[PDB]
């Protein structure tokens, strides 16, 4: 017999499922590979060893693990066109991997964004498409989903693979029945000016994955995340979201806000001074305005901290995701903290909840900066002032408490037996250097003179010389740096707002579903016409006439 | 920015701050002002309890605006 | 002239062994002055803590570009 | 500090290699662990009939032309 | 510091019989893109005296390249 022959396969968990169907593709022979699937060769083993798959930390190539999808991941076009359409076994198109994956995942998994790689990624996920359509017409290949529930658009979205993407999104084709598979559409074009019509199916909202919300909530790690919203389509959809439905509530959060730190301003600001809280409310009109005050304010820590639950509950961040990235919702939530501490410390008869009250009102007033995203000019700016807290600041806060440690140890042991002679007041002498304020003889309670000012001297100038007019220069490095950075953070910041907004809604509108429900095709592979919510695009061009 | 940062620490601080001789947003506001000229006091009263939150408190303003926001401006106008 | 225009770290390092070495001379020569070698010992030895900075991607260059300022541009500038 | 970005990239590089070297140097422990990339084959076939075995490193790379 | 003649030297390839044996890289197997090379590593990591990682660190600050020789593929890869 030739069956078993022809289809032998490895069987250690190393090369798993390896046949020589997979070899001849590997080696780019057309001919072995007419050779074998003529014999009876299974065009469906699936070789699925520890060396085809993912697995960083091991050498590997991770294609799918079958014939079809290693001819398609290696550029090898024929092979893909006659193993579909073959006359002794054609491949089953639709078929999935161990991971769930499909020929089409498998092509977004191999795509890195480079120039070479992508250009023909794109291309082979076209032509199967393309080949699927014309084989099997009742079949729909992009709503397939792995394992993880992605499809391939999702798929490519939550990756960053930015060209994939790019290219799925306004994917154009010209030809009678296809033309459905199509997701950009031109309308009408009347002189240089034509309207296109862009697909919105998995953008704007699906069941789980949609496109936006798969980009916005990228757990920092996708590599392009701040650059994929630049793609035309979705772009101008944030931007008609913004303008038409989010902007005036964000502008109304943002008033509100304010009148609740003015409200929390007044009543801690008239506190009564008597020891021992709770305090017993007085029957006039200004103690009745001090407690409403205390009220509201109280009330709105709750709101958020339970909206700081809500996020982190629906994030699930991974425990450096919490940190590395959802600075505000961080910030926000430790408002919340220290009311609620300044509240039971209140009740528990303790002065320290003023300690508590006063953190919390000042990081209320600092998380106003939050609402400076929705502004071009100030989102930036705040978005620059966050990523300066983050690198430089820290470096060279570090490097600054070594020297005033240091320093600091050094002259405390000098001094002997005077006024200041502690860490702390020390400290707190040589750190008011940093300020412009170092009085430069603090002190006379020691032996040898020479040898304290030689310290101080050393320290002015190894901080309040070089340090500080290095971090100077640092700053100055970084912002030449982050100006692009920083516009393609703020979109996604305002991204992020949007999909928030739409989220809670407030007042159960479907105006938020925008677009409009238009006829693109009118002929899908049956008879039915296909309404497919196309957002609408006027460009202009003065070339190809 | 600087004065969204420098209220909100005045409001702060003044609130910390009990029947002493500063106690208003006027004189606080001021006198965390200096420090942006290079003047601050950092020990203008001890009119309070609780000096560790105090202390916490001008640290914290002093960091986020001499170091950081003024340094910024300087890198920003280069930039411009 | 290889032995200061590089191994900048390595003569801080002795250095601060060199004061060490002569505070314990003093302290047992009966002399007060061990004081004043003691820290510059102890405050040169927390700076040294910047030689630990390398083997961090992101602080050690900070570290690095602090050495070529103290070389280069303080030096000019103090002169 | 506009001039030394990557001469600064390039020194550090240096400075951990130098480290690397000292450690590698004093070992504190006799180990001999430190002496990596395994005794492979390379060529099997030196001028004399006998096989050459060369302590080799090995380094995976992708190209996505010239197939 | 001669970086050009190192770099060609560390990574030399020689495909012809008989002349395989002078080459320092060498490439086992290749799959698909993934393709795995051999790097000689005599005279890099260990050997008598003149061991090049000990050579390029221990320069006597006046080669031209020493900052840039460790560049070079097998370095790099090897120190870290
Ligand atoms: C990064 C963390 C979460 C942080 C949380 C609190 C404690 C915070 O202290 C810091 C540590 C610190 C302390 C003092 C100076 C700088 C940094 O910085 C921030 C954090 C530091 C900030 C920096 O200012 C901001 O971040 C405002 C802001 C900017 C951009 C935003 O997108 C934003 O979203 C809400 C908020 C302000 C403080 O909250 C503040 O006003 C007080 C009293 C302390 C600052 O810890
Ligand atoms: C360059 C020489 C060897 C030097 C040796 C001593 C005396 C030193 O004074 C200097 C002269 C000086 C004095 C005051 C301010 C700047 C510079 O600078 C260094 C040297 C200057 C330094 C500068 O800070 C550093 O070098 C820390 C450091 C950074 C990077 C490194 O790779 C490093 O390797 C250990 C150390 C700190 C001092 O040792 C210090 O803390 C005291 C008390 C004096 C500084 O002479």
């Amino acid at each position: 017999s030739l069956k078993q022959f022809v289809n032998a396969s490895y069987t250690d968990s190393y090369y798993k499922g390896q046949t020589a169907l997979h070899i001849a593709i590997e080696r780019r022979n057309m001919t072995l590979v007419t050779l074998l699937v003529e014999n009876g060769a299974d065009v469906q083993a699936a070789a699925n060893g520890d060396f085809f798959k993912k697995t960083k930390g091991r050498p590997g190539f991770y294609f799918g693990e079958l014939p079809l999808s290693l001819a398609a991941c290696t550029n090898q076009l024929a092979i893909v066109k006659f193993l579909l359409q073959n006359s002794w076994q054609p491949a089953d198109i639709s078929a999935r991997d161990s991971v769930g994956n499909t020929v089409l995942h498998a092509l977004v998994e191999v795509a890195d964004n480079t120039v070479d790689n992508t250009k023909f990624v794109t291309s082979m996920y076209n032509e199967i498409l393309i080949l699927g359509a014309k084989l099997h017409p009742t079949l729909k290949l992009e709503e397939i989903t792995n394992r993880k529930g992605l499809t391939p658009l999702a798929l490519a979205a939550s990756s960053g693979k930015i060209g994939v993407l790019a290219y799925i999104l306004q994917r154009e084709i010209h030809e009678p029945e296809c033309r459905h598979l199509s997701r950009k559409f031109t309308e009408w074009a009347y002189g240089p000016v034509h309207s296109s019509l862009y697909d919105l199916s998995c953008i704007d909202t699906c069941e789980k994955n949609s496109v936006l919300e798969v980009i916005a909530y990228s757990s920092s790690e996708t590599p392009n995340r701040h650059d994929m919203l630049l793609v035309e389509p979705l772009n101008r959809l944030l931007q008609d979201k913004w303008d038409r439905f989010v902007k005036r509530i964000f502008y109304f959060n943002f008033f509100v806000y304010c009148l609740y730190m003015i409200i929390f301003t007044a009543a801690a600001y008239y506190r009564p001074v008597e020891g021992l809280p709770p305090y017993k409310l007085k029957n006039t009109v200004g103690d009745y305005f001090r407690v409403t005050g205390e009220i509201l304010s109280v009330s709105g820590g709750v709101y958020f901290f339970f909206r700081g639950i809500q996020y982190f509950l629906q994030r699930r961040p991974s425990l450096k995701s919490l940190f590395v990235d959802s600075y505000s919702e961080i910030l926000f939530f430790v408002q919340s903290l220290f009311m609620l501490v300044s509240v039971v410390l209140y009740f528990s008869q303790r002065k320290e909840y003023v300690a508590s009250m006063v953190f919390s009102l000042a990081m209320g007033w600092t998380n106003m900066l939050y609402y400076t995203r929705g502004f071009q000019q100030m989102g930036i700016y705040a978005v620059m002032i966050e990523k300066m807290i983050l690198r430089d600041l820290c470096r060279f806060m570090f490097v600054y408490l070594v020297f005033l440690f240091g320093f600091s140890t050094a002259v405390v042991t000098l001094i002997e037996d005077g006024k200041y002679n502690s860490l702390y007041s020390t400290c707190l002498e040589l750190f008011k250097f940093t300020i412009g304020m170092g009085d430069l003889e603090f002190t006379e309670n020691y032996d040898f003179k020479a040898v304290f000012i030689i310290l101080l001297l050393a320290y002015v100038i190894l901080t309040y010389i070089l340090l500080l007019n290095m971090l100077i220069a640092l700053m100055g490095e970084t912002v030449n740096k982050i100006a692009q950075e920083s516009k393609n953070i703020w979109k996604l910041q305002r991204a992020i707002t949007i999909l928030d907004t739409e989220k809670s809604f407030l007042k159960c509108m479907r105006k938020a579903f925008r677009s409009g429900k238009l006829l693109q095709v009118g002929f899908t592979p049956d008879g039915k016409d296909d309404y497919r919510w196309c957002f609408r695009v006027d460009e202009v061009n003065w070339t190809t006439w």
